[PDB]
């Protein structure tokens, strides 16, 4: 990954997580999952905003433009939410870990640390809830 390619991919990747989280606000069963959803929305909306601002500063143009259907129809929302979000989070941690070894920008180095730290912690939470609820 380069800073530019990373922002182009992570922006819609984040937007997908936010979209799923927004659905949790309506449909989540367990209060723990709604709380996670609110945190995802808040943190990832903020990161999209930052990435957008940096992209235009660095490259002098705007940022160029999972299964919600399966989630909406699932018998158990929370189970399907966790099923989809864990690998999605894992892909973000993995992209961030790589960009961290490629970038020279303090803005990106710090964003990678935030992504790795927060999403890794959220994977841990989701894995434990999944065992508690369906194990």
């Amino acid at each position: 990954w380069t800073d530019q390619s990373f922002i182009e991919m992570m922006t819609p990747h984040h937007q997908d997580a936010i979209d799923m989280a927004e659905m949790a606000l309506q449909k989540a069963e367990h209060p723990e999952l709604k709380k996670l959803a609110r945190n995802i929305i808040r943190d990832q909306e903020r990161e999209i905003k930052e990435m957008k601002t940096w992209y235009q500063q660095w490259f002098k143009r705007p940022v160029p433009a999972m299964d919600l259907d399966a989630l909406a129809t699932a018998q158990n929302f929370d189970r399907e939410f966790i099923r989809q979000m864990i690998p999605h989070h894992q892909m973000a941690v993995m992209m961030a870990s790589n960009l961290k070894t490629n970038t020279e920008r303090p803005e990106m180095d710090k964003l990678m640390d935030d992504i790795i730290r927060s999403q890794s912690a959220e994977i841990k939470q989701m894995k434990q809830w999944y065992q508690n609820w369906y194990g």
